[PDB]
Protein backbone atom coordinates (compact mmCIF):
# COMPACT_ATOMS: atom_id res chain seq x y z
CA UNK A 1 0.00 0.00 0.00
CA UNK A 2 1.39 3.48 -0.71
CA UNK A 3 -0.25 6.67 0.00
CA UNK A 4 -0.80 10.01 2.22
CA UNK A 5 -2.91 10.77 5.29
CA UNK A 6 -3.55 13.93 6.12
CA UNK A 7 -4.03 14.98 9.63
CA UNK A 8 -6.66 17.91 10.93
CA UNK A 9 -6.55 18.79 14.70
CA UNK A 10 -6.36 21.54 16.75
CA UNK A 11 -2.77 21.96 16.84
CA UNK A 12 -2.77 23.25 13.00
CA UNK A 13 -5.88 25.15 13.09
CA UNK A 14 -5.92 28.86 13.61
CA UNK A 15 -8.75 30.39 15.55
CA UNK A 16 -9.18 34.31 15.23
CA UNK A 17 -11.29 36.37 17.81
CA UNK A 18 -12.23 39.89 17.57
CA UNK A 19 -13.86 41.03 20.76
CA UNK A 20 -15.61 44.79 21.10
CA UNK A 21 -13.04 46.88 23.13
CA UNK A 22 -15.38 47.00 26.49
CA UNK A 23 -14.68 44.91 29.73
CA UNK A 24 -17.99 42.87 29.05
CA UNK A 25 -17.09 42.20 26.21
CA UNK A 26 -13.57 41.42 26.03
CA UNK A 27 -13.40 39.03 29.15
CA UNK A 28 -15.87 36.44 27.89
CA UNK A 29 -14.19 36.28 24.81
CA UNK A 30 -11.09 35.88 26.84
CA UNK A 31 -12.15 33.33 28.20
CA UNK A 32 -13.93 31.32 25.41
CA UNK A 33 -10.31 31.96 23.97
CA UNK A 34 -8.58 30.09 26.71
CA UNK A 35 -11.14 27.43 26.58
CA UNK A 36 -9.85 26.98 22.79
CA UNK A 37 -6.45 27.02 23.45
CA UNK A 38 -7.00 23.92 25.75
CA UNK A 39 -8.29 22.02 23.24
CA UNK A 40 -5.21 22.60 21.79
CA UNK A 41 -6.24 25.17 18.85
CA UNK A 42 -3.78 28.23 18.02
CA UNK A 43 -5.59 31.10 18.94
CA UNK A 44 -4.81 34.89 18.28
CA UNK A 45 -6.96 37.37 20.13
CA UNK A 46 -7.00 41.11 17.98
CA UNK A 47 -7.71 44.53 20.67
CA UNK A 48 -7.24 47.83 19.98
CA UNK A 49 -4.32 49.46 21.26
CA UNK A 50 -6.14 51.26 24.09
CA UNK A 51 -7.29 48.49 25.26
CA UNK A 52 -4.22 45.76 24.11
CA UNK A 53 -2.05 46.36 27.71
CA UNK A 54 -5.49 45.27 30.05
CA UNK A 55 -5.84 42.32 27.71
CA UNK A 56 -1.66 41.84 27.65
CA UNK A 57 -1.82 41.81 31.47
CA UNK A 58 -4.97 39.12 32.05
CA UNK A 59 -3.42 36.64 30.38
CA UNK A 60 -1.25 30.39 25.22
CA UNK A 61 -2.84 32.92 23.16
CA UNK A 62 -1.54 35.26 20.92
CA UNK A 63 -1.90 38.62 20.78
CA UNK A 64 -2.70 41.31 18.00
CA UNK A 65 -3.39 45.04 18.72
CA UNK A 66 -5.14 47.18 15.63
CA UNK A 67 -5.73 51.14 16.19
CA UNK A 68 -8.87 52.45 17.97
CA UNK A 69 -20.74 59.26 17.88
CA UNK A 70 -17.14 58.00 16.96
CA UNK A 71 -18.90 54.49 16.17
CA UNK A 72 -19.78 54.88 12.56
CA UNK A 73 -15.96 55.20 12.15
CA UNK A 74 -14.80 52.64 14.17
CA UNK A 75 -16.64 50.28 11.94
CA UNK A 76 -14.35 52.00 9.05
CA UNK A 77 -11.32 51.33 11.10
CA UNK A 78 -11.04 47.68 12.23
CA UNK A 79 -12.89 46.38 8.92
CA UNK A 80 -9.27 47.35 7.12
CA UNK A 81 -7.40 46.37 10.02
CA UNK A 82 -8.57 43.34 10.93
CA UNK A 83 -9.09 42.38 7.42
CA UNK A 84 -5.58 43.44 6.94
CA UNK A 85 -4.37 40.72 9.78
CA UNK A 86 -6.30 38.19 8.02
CA UNK A 87 -4.31 38.31 4.78
CA UNK A 88 -0.69 39.07 6.52
CA UNK A 89 -1.85 35.10 8.12
CA UNK A 90 -2.74 33.50 4.78
CA UNK A 91 1.00 34.36 3.84
CA UNK A 92 2.83 33.64 6.83
CA UNK A 93 4.57 30.47 7.70
CA UNK A 94 4.68 30.26 11.49
CA UNK A 95 1.14 29.99 12.07
CA UNK A 96 -1.44 28.22 10.13
CA UNK A 97 -4.15 30.16 8.01
CA UNK A 98 -6.96 31.10 9.69
CA UNK A 99 -10.02 28.89 9.60
CA UNK A 100 -12.23 31.25 11.41
CA UNK A 101 -12.87 34.86 13.35
CA UNK A 102 -15.03 34.57 16.52
CA UNK A 103 -16.26 38.34 16.11
CA UNK A 104 -18.83 40.20 18.68
CA UNK A 105 -22.13 40.08 17.84
CA UNK A 106 -22.55 43.47 17.74
CA UNK A 107 -20.25 44.16 14.95
CA UNK A 108 -22.08 42.05 11.94
CA UNK A 109 -20.33 43.45 9.43
CA UNK A 110 -17.07 41.24 10.65
CA UNK A 111 -19.00 38.64 8.95
CA UNK A 112 -18.53 40.09 4.99
CA UNK A 113 -14.95 40.91 6.39
CA UNK A 114 -14.69 36.89 7.03
CA UNK A 115 -16.20 35.45 4.42
CA UNK A 116 -14.98 38.01 1.86
CA UNK A 117 -11.39 36.61 3.04
CA UNK A 118 -12.69 33.51 2.47
CA UNK A 119 -12.88 32.15 6.07
CA UNK A 120 -15.86 31.12 8.73
CA UNK A 121 -17.30 33.60 10.51
CA UNK A 122 -18.66 33.22 14.33
CA UNK A 123 -20.97 35.69 15.74
CA UNK A 124 -20.54 35.62 19.81
CA UNK A 125 -23.68 37.12 21.76
CA UNK A 126 -22.23 38.50 24.95
CA UNK A 127 -25.91 38.48 26.47
CA UNK A 128 -28.75 36.40 27.13
CA UNK A 129 -30.78 34.40 24.63
CA UNK A 130 -33.87 36.57 26.45
CA UNK A 131 -32.55 39.96 25.66
CA UNK A 132 -31.41 38.99 22.49
CA UNK A 133 -34.61 37.44 21.32
CA UNK A 134 -36.45 40.92 22.30
CA UNK A 135 -33.69 42.96 20.13
CA UNK A 136 -34.86 40.29 17.11
CA UNK A 137 -38.39 41.45 17.86
CA UNK A 138 -37.75 45.11 18.08
CA UNK A 139 -35.81 44.13 14.52
CA UNK A 140 -38.94 42.39 12.55
CA UNK A 141 -40.63 45.72 13.35
CA UNK A 142 -44.36 43.55 13.88
CA UNK A 143 -44.57 44.57 17.47
CA UNK A 144 -44.75 48.07 18.89
CA UNK A 145 -42.38 49.02 21.07
CA UNK A 146 -42.34 52.41 21.84
CA UNK A 147 -43.19 53.42 25.21
CA UNK A 148 -44.81 57.57 26.08
CA UNK A 149 -44.96 55.26 29.53
CA UNK A 150 -46.37 58.84 31.40
CA UNK A 151 -49.71 57.94 29.30
CA UNK A 152 -50.51 54.23 30.64
CA UNK A 153 -48.74 50.89 31.19
CA UNK A 154 -48.00 48.79 28.87
CA UNK A 155 -47.21 44.59 29.18
CA UNK A 156 -45.64 42.56 26.71
CA UNK A 157 -46.23 39.24 25.42
CA UNK A 158 -43.35 37.48 23.03
CA UNK A 159 -43.17 33.93 22.57
CA UNK A 160 -41.04 31.36 25.16
CA UNK A 161 -41.24 34.34 27.57
CA UNK A 162 -42.55 35.19 30.39
CA UNK A 163 -44.70 38.75 30.11
CA UNK A 164 -42.56 42.02 30.18
CA UNK A 165 -43.57 45.17 32.24
CA UNK A 166 -42.33 48.41 30.69
CA UNK A 167 -39.32 48.68 33.32
CA UNK A 168 -38.73 45.19 32.21
CA UNK A 169 -37.96 46.09 28.28
CA UNK A 170 -34.32 46.59 27.37
CA UNK A 171 -33.68 50.29 28.37
CA UNK A 172 -32.68 52.74 25.90
CA UNK A 173 -34.36 56.15 26.78
CA UNK A 174 -31.16 56.78 29.44
CA UNK A 175 -28.78 57.93 25.68
CA UNK A 176 -31.64 60.50 25.09
CA UNK A 177 -30.56 61.60 21.56
CA UNK A 178 -28.41 58.59 21.29
CA UNK A 179 -31.25 55.94 21.91
CA UNK A 180 -31.69 55.39 18.15
CA UNK A 181 -28.07 54.51 17.52
CA UNK A 182 -27.72 52.23 20.63
CA UNK A 183 -31.23 50.55 20.11
CA UNK A 184 -29.72 50.11 15.88
CA UNK A 185 -26.34 48.67 17.24
CA UNK A 186 -28.06 45.63 19.49
CA UNK A 187 -30.98 45.10 17.07
CA UNK A 188 -28.55 44.92 14.01
CA UNK A 189 -26.77 41.47 15.39
CA UNK A 190 -29.30 39.98 13.82
CA UNK A 191 -29.64 41.25 10.44
CA UNK A 192 -27.12 38.39 8.85
CA UNK A 193 -28.32 35.68 11.17
CA UNK A 194 -29.23 33.21 8.46
CA UNK A 195 -25.85 33.75 7.14
CA UNK A 196 -23.46 33.39 10.57
CA UNK A 197 -21.35 30.15 10.43
CA UNK A 198 -21.36 29.67 13.90
CA UNK A 199 -24.07 31.46 16.51
CA UNK A 200 -22.39 31.40 20.16
CA UNK A 201 -24.46 32.19 23.36
CA UNK A 202 -22.42 32.95 26.43
CA UNK A 203 -25.38 31.44 28.39
CA UNK A 204 -26.37 27.46 29.19
CA UNK A 205 -29.76 25.76 28.27
CA UNK A 206 -31.10 25.18 31.29
CA UNK A 207 -31.04 28.20 32.25
CA UNK A 208 -32.56 29.71 29.51
CA UNK A 209 -34.45 26.05 28.16
CA UNK A 210 -37.58 27.44 26.97
CA UNK A 211 -36.19 30.46 24.68
CA UNK A 212 -33.33 28.86 23.58
CA UNK A 213 -34.98 25.83 22.32
CA UNK A 214 -37.25 28.31 20.26
CA UNK A 215 -33.84 30.01 18.89
CA UNK A 216 -32.69 26.64 18.67
CA UNK A 217 -35.54 26.20 16.07
CA UNK A 218 -35.18 29.26 13.89
CA UNK A 219 -31.43 29.34 13.94
CA UNK A 220 -28.75 26.67 14.85
CA UNK A 221 -27.35 27.84 17.95
CA UNK A 222 -25.00 27.31 20.62
CA UNK A 223 -25.06 27.88 23.63
CA UNK A 224 -21.53 27.47 25.10
CA UNK A 225 -21.30 29.25 28.25
CA UNK A 226 -20.49 30.15 31.00
CA UNK A 227 -17.18 30.41 29.48
CA UNK A 228 -15.60 31.76 32.53
CA UNK A 229 -13.95 28.69 34.36
CA UNK A 230 -15.52 26.93 36.86
CA UNK A 231 -8.07 36.47 33.77
CA UNK A 232 -5.46 38.00 36.61
CA UNK A 233 -7.35 41.20 37.74
CA UNK A 234 -5.48 44.27 39.55
CA UNK A 235 -5.73 44.39 42.79
CA UNK A 236 -6.38 40.69 43.07
CA UNK A 237 -3.62 40.32 46.25
CA UNK A 238 -5.09 43.29 47.93
CA UNK A 239 -8.64 41.89 47.62
CA UNK A 240 -7.60 38.52 48.49
CA UNK A 241 -6.29 39.20 51.71
CA UNK A 242 -9.16 41.31 53.07
CA UNK A 243 -11.77 38.96 51.95
CA UNK A 244 -9.70 36.00 53.62
CA UNK A 245 -9.70 38.04 56.71
CA UNK A 246 -13.60 38.24 56.80
CA UNK A 247 -15.98 36.16 58.69
CA UNK A 248 -18.13 33.63 56.31
CA UNK A 249 -21.31 35.04 54.64
CA UNK A 250 -20.48 38.51 56.02
CA UNK A 251 -19.65 41.06 53.24
CA UNK A 252 -21.72 42.48 50.55
CA UNK A 253 -20.30 43.14 47.25
CA UNK A 254 -21.06 46.02 45.63
CA UNK A 255 -20.22 47.11 41.76
CA UNK A 256 -21.79 48.52 38.92
CA UNK A 257 -19.18 47.20 36.00
CA UNK A 258 -16.93 48.77 33.52
CA UNK A 259 -18.92 51.91 32.15
CA UNK A 260 -22.04 52.99 34.19
CA UNK A 261 -21.54 56.21 36.05
CA UNK A 262 -24.05 57.36 39.10
CA UNK A 263 -25.21 60.23 39.94
CA UNK A 264 -23.82 61.71 43.14
CA UNK A 265 -26.98 61.90 44.57
CA UNK A 266 -27.20 58.27 43.62
CA UNK A 267 -23.60 57.45 45.48
CA UNK A 268 -24.52 58.85 48.34
CA UNK A 269 -28.06 56.77 48.81
CA UNK A 270 -25.61 53.86 48.39
CA UNK A 271 -22.78 54.83 50.56
CA UNK A 272 -25.32 55.62 53.50
CA UNK A 273 -26.91 52.04 53.34
CA UNK A 274 -23.56 50.52 53.14
CA UNK A 275 -22.11 52.32 56.15
CA UNK A 276 -25.29 51.33 58.45
CA UNK A 277 -25.94 47.75 56.96
CA UNK A 278 -25.17 45.00 59.36
CA UNK A 279 -22.45 43.63 57.25
CA UNK A 280 -18.88 44.49 55.80
CA UNK A 281 -18.99 45.64 52.14
CA UNK A 282 -16.51 45.53 49.14
CA UNK A 283 -17.59 48.38 46.97
CA UNK A 284 -15.83 48.70 43.55
CA UNK A 285 -15.49 52.24 43.20
CA UNK A 286 -13.77 53.03 39.92
CA UNK A 287 -10.88 55.79 39.86
CA UNK A 288 -13.14 58.20 37.45
CA UNK A 289 -16.10 58.11 39.54
CA UNK A 290 -14.34 58.26 43.38
CA UNK A 291 -15.11 62.50 42.72
CA UNK A 292 -18.82 61.37 42.88
CA UNK A 293 -18.43 59.99 46.75
CA UNK A 294 -19.92 61.89 49.38
CA UNK A 295 -17.40 64.73 50.15
CA UNK A 296 -16.95 63.48 54.07
CA UNK A 297 -15.28 60.48 51.99
CA UNK A 298 -6.43 56.60 46.13
CA UNK A 299 -5.92 52.92 44.84
CA UNK A 300 -8.28 52.03 48.19
CA UNK A 301 -9.82 53.39 51.27
CA UNK A 302 -10.51 51.07 54.72
CA UNK A 303 -13.39 51.84 56.79
CA UNK A 304 -14.89 51.05 60.28
CA UNK A 305 -18.74 51.11 59.63
CA UNK A 306 -21.39 53.28 61.67
CA UNK A 307 -22.49 49.78 62.74
CA UNK A 308 -18.96 48.53 63.51
CA UNK A 309 -18.67 46.56 60.33
CA UNK A 310 -15.49 47.24 58.08
CA UNK A 311 -15.41 48.16 54.58
CA UNK A 312 -13.30 48.44 51.66
CA UNK A 313 -13.09 51.15 49.05
CA UNK A 314 -10.81 50.12 46.09
CA UNK A 315 -11.11 51.32 41.95
CA UNK A 316 -10.71 47.12 40.92
CA UNK A 317 -10.98 43.85 41.84
CA UNK A 318 -10.86 39.85 40.76
CA UNK A 319 -14.69 39.62 40.58
CA UNK A 320 -14.50 36.37 39.92
CA UNK A 321 -12.51 35.50 42.62
CA UNK A 322 -14.52 37.99 44.83
CA UNK A 323 -17.47 36.23 44.12
CA UNK A 324 -16.36 32.71 44.52
CA UNK A 325 -14.93 33.63 48.25
CA UNK A 326 -16.78 32.42 51.06
CA UNK A 327 -17.04 35.61 52.86
CA UNK A 328 -19.31 36.87 50.41
CA UNK A 329 -23.05 36.79 51.62
CA UNK A 330 -24.59 39.01 48.02
CA UNK A 331 -23.84 40.78 45.01
CA UNK A 332 -25.51 44.59 44.61
CA UNK A 333 -24.79 44.47 40.77
CA UNK A 334 -26.04 46.52 38.07
CA UNK A 335 -27.02 43.19 36.53
CA UNK A 336 -25.13 43.39 33.15
CA UNK A 337 -24.82 39.74 32.04
CA UNK A 338 -21.16 39.02 32.58
CA UNK A 339 -21.86 40.33 36.34
CA UNK A 340 -24.77 37.99 36.46
CA UNK A 341 -23.73 35.13 34.93
CA UNK A 342 -20.60 35.24 37.19
CA UNK A 343 -22.62 35.23 40.05
CA UNK A 344 -25.02 32.55 38.82
CA UNK A 345 -21.77 30.41 38.44
CA UNK A 346 -20.90 31.09 42.33
CA UNK A 347 -24.22 30.68 43.90
CA UNK A 348 -24.07 34.23 44.71
CA UNK A 349 -27.41 36.14 45.25
CA UNK A 350 -28.20 39.70 44.01
CA UNK A 351 -29.53 42.83 44.51
CA UNK A 352 -30.08 44.27 40.92
CA UNK A 353 -29.98 47.62 40.23
CA UNK A 354 -30.11 48.08 36.95
CA UNK A 355 -28.54 51.04 34.61
CA UNK A 356 -29.44 50.58 31.04
CA UNK A 357 -29.72 48.73 27.82
CA UNK A 358 -29.84 44.95 29.12
CA UNK A 359 -29.97 45.37 32.51
CA UNK A 360 -33.56 45.53 33.21
CA UNK A 361 -34.52 42.75 31.60
CA UNK A 362 -31.89 40.61 32.96
CA UNK A 363 -33.18 41.97 36.77
CA UNK A 364 -36.69 40.75 36.01
CA UNK A 365 -35.23 37.62 35.26
CA UNK A 366 -32.97 37.02 38.61
CA UNK A 367 -35.96 38.46 40.94
CA UNK A 368 -39.06 36.40 39.07
CA UNK A 369 -37.82 33.88 36.92
CA UNK A 370 -34.57 32.32 38.68
CA UNK A 371 -35.43 33.60 41.62
CA UNK A 372 -31.75 34.25 42.82
CA UNK A 373 -32.09 37.85 44.12
CA UNK A 374 -34.28 40.90 44.69
CA UNK A 375 -35.06 44.41 42.02
CA UNK A 376 -34.96 47.89 43.81
CA UNK A 377 -37.99 50.04 43.52
CA UNK A 378 -36.62 53.56 41.78
CA UNK A 379 -35.66 53.76 35.37
CA UNK A 380 -34.07 56.40 36.15
CA UNK A 381 -35.52 57.53 39.57
CA UNK A 382 -33.29 57.72 42.73
CA UNK A 383 -33.30 54.64 44.58
CA UNK A 384 -32.77 55.65 48.08
CA UNK A 385 -30.99 54.14 50.60
CA UNK A 386 -33.76 53.05 52.44
CA UNK A 387 -34.92 51.07 49.69
CA UNK A 388 -31.68 49.36 49.55
CA UNK A 389 -31.29 48.16 53.25
CA UNK A 390 -34.91 46.89 52.48
CA UNK A 391 -33.15 44.59 49.51
CA UNK A 392 -30.25 43.90 52.07
CA UNK A 393 -32.24 42.87 54.64
CA UNK A 394 -34.55 40.59 52.58
CA UNK A 395 -31.46 38.96 50.82
CA UNK A 396 -29.39 38.67 54.00
CA UNK A 397 -31.67 39.14 56.80
CA UNK A 398 -34.93 37.00 55.94
CA UNK A 399 -36.25 33.49 55.23
CA UNK A 400 -37.09 34.58 51.78
CA UNK A 401 -33.43 35.29 51.77
CA UNK A 402 -32.34 31.97 52.73
CA UNK A 403 -34.92 30.18 50.05
CA UNK A 404 -33.03 33.05 47.51
CA UNK A 405 -29.45 31.38 48.58
CA UNK A 406 -31.04 27.84 47.87
CA UNK A 407 -32.21 28.70 44.59
CA UNK A 408 -28.90 30.23 43.92
CA UNK A 409 -26.74 27.03 45.01
CA UNK A 410 -28.89 25.01 42.72
CA UNK A 411 -28.25 27.27 39.76
CA UNK A 412 -24.72 27.31 40.29
CA UNK A 413 -24.73 23.16 40.20
CA UNK A 414 -26.69 23.74 37.01
CA UNK A 415 -24.26 25.94 35.50
CA UNK A 416 -21.13 23.48 36.81
CA UNK A 417 -22.73 20.58 35.14
CA UNK A 418 -23.33 22.64 31.49
CA UNK A 419 -20.02 23.33 31.21
CA UNK A 420 -18.70 19.93 32.50
CA UNK A 421 -18.02 16.33 30.45
CA UNK A 422 -21.30 15.67 29.14
CA UNK A 423 -23.22 18.53 29.92
CA UNK A 424 -24.87 20.97 27.25
CA UNK A 425 -22.28 23.69 27.09
CA UNK A 426 -19.66 21.00 27.03
CA UNK A 427 -21.14 19.50 23.97
CA UNK A 428 -21.84 23.10 22.17
CA UNK A 429 -18.67 23.61 22.36
CA UNK A 430 -16.80 20.49 21.07
CA UNK A 431 -19.24 20.56 18.23
CA UNK A 432 -17.96 23.99 17.42
CA UNK A 433 -14.37 22.44 17.59
CA UNK A 434 -14.98 19.40 16.15
CA UNK A 435 -16.83 20.35 13.09
CA UNK A 436 -14.35 23.53 12.26
CA UNK A 437 -11.74 20.36 12.00
CA UNK A 438 -14.37 18.69 9.07
CA UNK A 439 -12.86 18.04 5.76
C1 LIG B 1 -22.03 49.16 26.03
C2 LIG B 1 -22.69 49.65 24.72
C3 LIG B 1 -24.19 49.33 24.78
C4 LIG B 1 -24.48 47.84 24.85
C5 LIG B 1 -23.96 47.10 23.63
O1 LIG B 1 -23.23 45.93 24.03
C6 LIG B 1 -23.10 48.00 22.76
C7 LIG B 1 -22.08 48.87 23.51
C8 LIG B 1 -21.34 49.78 22.53
C9 LIG B 1 -20.33 50.71 23.19
C10 LIG B 1 -20.88 51.36 24.46
C11 LIG B 1 -22.40 51.16 24.48
C12 LIG B 1 -23.11 52.15 25.41
C13 LIG B 1 -22.20 52.83 26.45
C14 LIG B 1 -20.94 53.53 25.87
C15 LIG B 1 -19.75 53.36 26.82
C16 LIG B 1 -21.10 55.05 25.48
C17 LIG B 1 -20.32 56.06 26.30
C18 LIG B 1 -19.02 56.41 25.96
C19 LIG B 1 -18.30 57.34 26.71
C20 LIG B 1 -18.92 57.99 27.83
O2 LIG B 1 -18.42 58.81 28.56
O3 LIG B 1 -20.22 57.65 28.14
C21 LIG B 1 -20.91 56.71 27.40
C22 LIG B 1 -20.91 55.17 23.96
C23 LIG B 1 -20.57 53.80 23.45
O4 LIG B 1 -19.35 53.30 24.03
C24 LIG B 1 -20.64 52.84 24.55
O1 LIG C 1 -14.11 45.30 39.90
C1 LIG C 1 -14.53 44.62 38.76
C2 LIG C 1 -15.74 44.93 38.13
C3 LIG C 1 -16.06 44.19 37.00
N1 LIG C 1 -15.21 43.24 36.60
C4 LIG C 1 -15.47 42.43 35.40
O2 LIG C 1 -15.83 43.23 34.41
C5 LIG C 1 -17.07 42.51 33.66
C6 LIG C 1 -18.29 43.41 33.78
O3 LIG C 1 -19.08 43.17 32.65
P1 LIG C 1 -20.71 43.23 32.80
O4 LIG C 1 -21.38 42.46 31.69
O5 LIG C 1 -21.16 42.69 34.14
O6 LIG C 1 -21.15 44.80 32.80
P2 LIG C 1 -20.50 46.02 31.91
O7 LIG C 1 -19.24 46.54 32.54
O8 LIG C 1 -20.28 45.53 30.50
O9 LIG C 1 -21.58 47.08 32.00
C7 LIG C 1 -17.25 41.32 34.22
O10 LIG C 1 -16.50 40.28 33.44
C8 LIG C 1 -16.62 41.43 35.63
O11 LIG C 1 -16.10 40.24 36.07
C9 LIG C 1 -14.09 43.01 37.24
O12 LIG C 1 -13.24 42.01 36.77
N2 LIG C 1 -13.74 43.68 38.30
Amino acid sequence: HMGTIEISSPSKTHILAFPFPEKGHINPMLHLCNRLASKGFRVTLITTISTYKDVKNKILINLESIPDGYFNQFKNSVTESVAGIIEEYKLGHDFPPPKVLIYDSTMPWMLDVAHGHGILGASLFTQPCCVSVVYYHMLQGTIDFHREQSSSSKVLLLPCLPPLEDRDLPEFDYFKEDSGFVSNLLLNQFLNIDKIDYVLFNTFEMLESEIANWMSNKWKILTIGPTAPTLFETNTEVCMKWLDEREPNSVIYVSFGSIASLTEQQMEEISQALFTTNFNFLWVVREEERTKLPNCLPSSESFTTAAGKLGLIINWCPQLDVLRHESVACFMTHCGWNSTLEAISSGVPMICVPQWVDQTTNAKFIQDVWKIGVRVNNNGGLVKKEEIERCIKEVCESEKGKELKRNAMKWKDLSKEAVSEGGSSDTNLEYFASTLLFY
